């Protein structure tokens, strides 16, 4: 039996007050799903990591152990990700053909414009990333680690809005984003989507 997760087998946001319009065909590009998101078969998932692209966080630790060690040379290649930027890598034994690496912001209050800036710029890039390799799908996982403090509220508008808007202008080729989520997260997930995703009329 296969050992990944099938992005065809998940529900969609459009199977399931606010400025944005109802939109049928942007909510049918949209899956919130709680699981691992290395074991997605996404065209490219997401790693969120530090400067030097080493960090230890939840997410990371999956996605390292499931390439394999291949990774490691594809990984120097690169020599760093600054705070805000992607970059891409093959995925090696992952079930997604590229993973997407990126660097969220050291969330402190007193840099709170540039923090958010920062986040805004990790999800812009993503998506920038995978427009220009024309791919179908991209598995988002929470770009925010606990361990880097951004408010996990605050943190997850700018996510929602940012891709809502990116697939309002750019959705034609894109089939699936998924938003992976843990036990953490999923209830702010689902809080928040019907503001920037509204499902009625």
């Amino acid at each position: 039996p296969s050992q990944f997760v099938d992005v065809d087998t998940l529900p969609s946001w459009g199977d399931s007050r606010s400025p944005f319009l109802y939109n049928k065909d942007v909510n049918g590009k949209v899956v919130l799903w709680k699981g691992d998101v290395a074991l997605l078969n996404c065209t490219a998932i997401v790693n969120t990591s530090n400067e030097s692209l080493t960090d230890k966080n939840p997410v990371s630790e999956s996605i390292f152990m499931l390439a394999g060690p291949d990774l490691k040379e594809d990984l120097q290649k690169l020599k760093g990700c600054r705070t805000g930027e992607a970059k891409l890598t093959k995925g090696f034994n992952l079930a997604a053909r590229f993973i997407i690496h990126t660097v969220g912001p050291k969330y402190k209050s007193r840099y709170r414009t540039a923090a958010e800036s920062s986040l805004y710029s990790c999800y812009r890039n993503v998506l920038q990333l995978a427009k220009e390799q024309s791919m179908s799908s991209v598995g988002f996982c929470v770009i925010n680690s606990a361990k880097r403090g951004y408010p996990l509220e605050d943190a997850t508008h700018i996510a929602l809005r940012t891709v809502r808007r990116f697939l309002e202008i750019h959705g034609e080729t894109i089939e699936k984003v998924v938003f992976a989520v843990s036990d953490l997260e999923e209830g702010t997930y689902q809080k928040l989507l019907p503001l920037y995703f509204p499902r009625s009329l």
